[PDB]
């Protein structure tokens, strides 16, 4: 038992899925250029 | 049951909350432009 | 008997080799500047 | 001694000091601009 490990293995899966979820890499770069300037 | 795991699960909670902390900087691109140039 | 940890230590080895692998490939900025301003 | 965890907690300590250490390298942005140009 001791779910402490269970939460540990899941915390690792989270950061992983999250990393990719953030690096998804989207197209359309002009949009970002417009967000910075006008 | 030893603390070794306690520090492990916590080390994950940190790296995670941290990375997300840097991602909340979404947008705000003009600041990066003025930072590079003069 | 308790592979839960085995999968945990491996989940970290992945996220790790990943972040690094992504840091070895991220140059090519002129291609983004063009594909964007079009 | 079930070192499996020892390697796990250490694998996390690395990924952490790494992400940060990498965040202390990117100092100015004019370097990325000169990289793309040409
Ligand atoms: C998460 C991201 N850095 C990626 C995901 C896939 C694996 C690696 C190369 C490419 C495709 C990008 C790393
Ligand atoms: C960590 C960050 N990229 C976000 C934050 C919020 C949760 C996840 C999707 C989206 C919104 C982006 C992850
Ligand atoms: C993973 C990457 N950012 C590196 C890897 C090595 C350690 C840090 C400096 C340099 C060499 C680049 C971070
Ligand atoms: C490494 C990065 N997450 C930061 C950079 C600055 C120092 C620390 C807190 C905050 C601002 C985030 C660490």
């Amino acid at each position: 038992s001791d779910p402490l490990v269970v939460a540990a293995s899941i915390i690792g899966i989270l950061h992983l899925i999250l990393w990719i979820l953030d690096r998804l890499f989207f197209k359309s770069i002009y949009r970002f250029f417009e967000h910075g300037l006008k």
